[PDB]
């Protein structure tokens, strides 16, 4: 149903202690990165936000984060979901803390929102009031600055991004050119906290407008 | 059933009348691109051909055109389909003219053709007599020159491209190495309008030949 | 159920006896490559292993080898599967010999193994005791040297790879960073024949451990 919250789900979580030198080399780990926290979920962008949140809550870095082709609905195995994230830290304790902070955020109430009756169209419009070390890097902005995290299907995203850019004083920092691996699109926008929030609102409304009138132009 | 035309479908269309400066920068639009025309459909190569036809009928450029991973049958949302196209033009009126030309072409009888009983194998063998600005650029040929637009699943495409090249007086312009995002493959071949038609016929026959005998060397 | 062999299947095979120069150029064929052997199947890594076996059986080279997005289960057409491979040789006879070695290997009993009751988790832990020209080049090792060919879903793969590297004296040759086109991951590890086998065993064990306790 419209405006329903699509609940994201963690599918698998694992810890590597004393990561082997070979794997550390290929993941380009730092010298202090001795432990890894692995996580997969059925929603990549919520997970990406949760991972960034973890870097604030613990002494961990996001060293690896990638989405799966064609999304979670097209997963061929149980634990693949549509995202894998890897946190790196100095110890299993810190990594566990990072994963816990990640899990807490994923179940915090954030998520994609339905734009129609059968939830065949959904979107993400999340204001990050204070970015951690991951999403700030990704956006090419200063750590601690705010972001509007906007995601929707390709056409809806392009249409809604333009509405968001017009609704407030925000800069497009990173463009998720369609298709992402999951066949979505969108962007990270930056500005004041209230400006980012203003962008999120305009984005949500614009997506809903397209959903209710796909062929009208 | 074999030789049945598979009807392509448009899923969504929208017009942005005054693109924001931020969006124009990420799409690398020219200063004279003021309006955008967005379109999604369940068949990418038909849409690409339609978008190219639009550049001939109106003052519009194809500034964006991408396929979705794993094709329309695997779409996770209602309007994603397997392609997004973006026309850029001087005004909403001119963009609408371009979009109308696009929609007319998609509904003109072109499309993928079934190669077997249950339509589990299909191919695209379209002769573009006079390329617009988009496919000509993509093929690296002059606007107004002819193309054989040939697409099939990976093995069929490789087998049938070879047959088309031998059967007709054409040359290779652009190779769609398997897999495309939709897990197809093919090529754009150029030559006389007659030669391109001959390439299409030989391509189609060769794909059907593989469908009827997939395991025979 | 668990430990069941997931049977791999060839979907299509064709020979191009005399490849056109236009296609030869685009595939970057060697000047002596005149014939192509095309093959598709519903399991990419088995086919890659099989194609390597072909290079030992006939005068053929692997000139093309790609996986399909989202795997065989999401194929939109009958013969696409999740892999296309292309052998190139000086004659149709060499390609035929190559393709037949490929077919026989795929049907030899090799394949992904199931990790749980509904086979919703599977993995590949193949010990290649004697690499041909294809996987040897890909791994950056000498032809004839052994490989551990390890593949599993993203998290299982990363976890099991670490276990494998610790379980035996092996070096990482190529990393299949998640996702591959099929949304899998893994690596090629090298070492002695026994060292690679131990890595396969540790990998398989580690994947099954995750399957039976994913969240924990
Ligand atoms: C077919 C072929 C072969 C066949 C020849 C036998 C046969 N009947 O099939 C085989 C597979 C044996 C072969 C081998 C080699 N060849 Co050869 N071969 C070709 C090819 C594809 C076509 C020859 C042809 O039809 N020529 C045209 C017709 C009109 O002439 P022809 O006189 O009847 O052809 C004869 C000679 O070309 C000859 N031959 C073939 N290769 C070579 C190489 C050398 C150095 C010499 C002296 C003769 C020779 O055998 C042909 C008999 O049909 C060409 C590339 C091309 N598209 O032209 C390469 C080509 C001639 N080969 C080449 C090479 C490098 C080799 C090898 C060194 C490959 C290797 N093993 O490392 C060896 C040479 C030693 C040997 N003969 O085993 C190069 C030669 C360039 C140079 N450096 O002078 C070419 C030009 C390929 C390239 N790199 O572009 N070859
Ligand atoms: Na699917």
């Amino acid at each position: 149903m419209k405006n329903d919250l699509i609940r994201p789900n963690v599918l698998s979580v694992k810890i590597i202690s004393n990561v082997s030198p070979e794997m550390a080399k290929k993941l380009e780990l730092e010298p202090h990165h001795k432990s890894l926290g692995l996580i997969t979920a059925d929603c990549d962008d919520v997970t990406y936000t949760a991972l960034d949140e973890a870097t604030k809550a613990a002494e961990v870095d996001v060293v690896y984060a990638r989405s799966m082709y064609a999304g979670a609905g097209n997963a061929s195995t149980k634990l693949a979901g549509e995202v894998i994230g890897i946190l790196a830290g100095p110890s299993p304790a810190e990594v566990r803390s990072g994963l816990n902070a990640t899990l807490d955020f994923i179940d915090s109430g954030v998520g994609f929102v339905s734009a129609n009756e059968d939830d065949s169209i959904c979107y993400y419009a999340q204001c990050v009031s204070r970015t951690g070390s991951y999403l700030s890097k990704t956006a090419g902005i200063r750590e601690g600055e705010a972001l509007a995290y906007l995601v929707a299907p390709p056409l809806e995203a392009m249409y809604a991004l333009d509405a968001a850019l017009k609704a407030a004083d925000v800069e497009m920092c990173e463009f998720f050119a369609p298709p992402t691996e999951t066949n979505f699109a969108g962007a990270l926008l930056t500005g004041s906290q209230s400006a980012c929030k203003a962008a999120c609102d305009a984005f949500a409304e614009a997506v809903q407008s397209v959903a209710s009138n796909p062929l009208g132009f």
